[PDB]
Order: structure tokens, then sequence, then C-alpha cells
RNA sequence: GUAGACUUGAGUGCAGGAGAGGAGAGUGGAAUUCCAUGUGUAGCGGUGAAAUGCGUAGAUAUAUGGAGGAACACCGGUGGC
């Protein structure tokens, strides 16, 4: 008896950090109730950021999101890593109806230092 | 040394351009972090890994606007000043 919805072109947020990844399905603006991580799942170790588990990571949210009931995907990938390939073909392959692989990583010009050397 | 001369060195004229040359007066965007904020669940961190820790007071992450400082990737180069 809770509130739910029928979406279909959800808006896939998916980051791929240096060490993680987080495997998101959003609203048209949006919010996610679909969604997850590699690091959801216990992957805690040299297994942070392995492509497989990676295409794992983007397959389980993405079974998740029929619980709303959607196909086709708004996808939305930002952030590289060592994990991020086969994630990508993974939700272009993970029954959905990938068009629109969105890249959104964002750049600074010589903004903040970094932390330092190493 | 003394008187003398000329430009043929220097500089001053008339024409050109050039640059991160200095010093002030302002403006713009990206980006970071933070104020609320959609709405959802343990996450994220880091490495060879984690304890560090923060975080269920339920958030990061994702939807937005605001705030502020910093600095201004290709331009940019054995380039110039």
């Amino acid at each position: 008896r809770r509130v739910k919805k029928n979406i279909e072109s959800g808006i896939v947020h998916i980051q791929s950090t240096f060490n993680n990844t987080i495997v998101m399905i959003t609203d048209v603006h949006g919010n996610a109730l679909a969604w997850s991580s590699a690091g959801a799942l216990g992957f805690k170790g040299s297994k942070k950021s392995t492509p497989f588990a990676a295409q794992m990571a983007s397959e389980a949210a993405a079974k998740a999101a029929q619980e709303q009931g959607l196909k086709t995907v708004s996808v939305t990938v930002k952030g590289p890593g060592s994990g991020r390939e086969s994630a990508i073909r993974a939700l272009a392959a993970a029954g959905l109806n990938v068009t629109s692989i969105s890249d959104v990583t964002p750049v600074p010009h010589n903004g903040a230092r970094p932390p330092k050397r190493r």
C-alpha cells in the first residue's frame, strides 16, 4: 500500500569513480528509486572496480528499474575509472533501450588545488 | 691639452608594428566547498587493503537555486616582453 510510479524514460545517473561506481536510474529531472552502486554490493577490496562486477552493478538496479516499469533509458555517465567500460556495454545490453549515453564529467579551468604530491 | 671640422657611434626627429612589460579600476564563465532542497537507501573514503573515519539524527549520490574565496585547461610554444 505504498506510492508507486510507472515512468518510462528514466535518466541513468552512473558515476564511475576511480575506485567505485554508483549505478542510478532517475526521474525526469530527477530522483532515483531504482538505483544502486558497486559498493552497495560487498565488493570492497581489489574488487571495487572490476568491470564485470560493474556489469552486475549496472545490471542490478537496471533490472530493479522495472519495479517502476521503464524500458527506454536516458543514460548519463560521469567520471572515468578502471571498471567503466563493461558497465557501459552492460547497460548498453541490460534489457534496456540504449540511445543516449551522456558524458557529464565536469571540468575546471586551473581551479582549486588538488591535494598534494602523492 | 689647446683651439677647429665632419658624422661616420650614441641619442633625438617622421613611419611601422609587437608583446604574460608594469601599475591601478572593474567585469564573465567553468570548477571546488558549503545553505536549503527533490527523494531514496548505506553508503563513500583510501590503498596492496583496511582500520582511520564520516554517515542511518537515512545521507552521499542524484534534481535545483544561493553563498563565498581561489585560480582562469585547448590559448600556451625553444613564443614574446
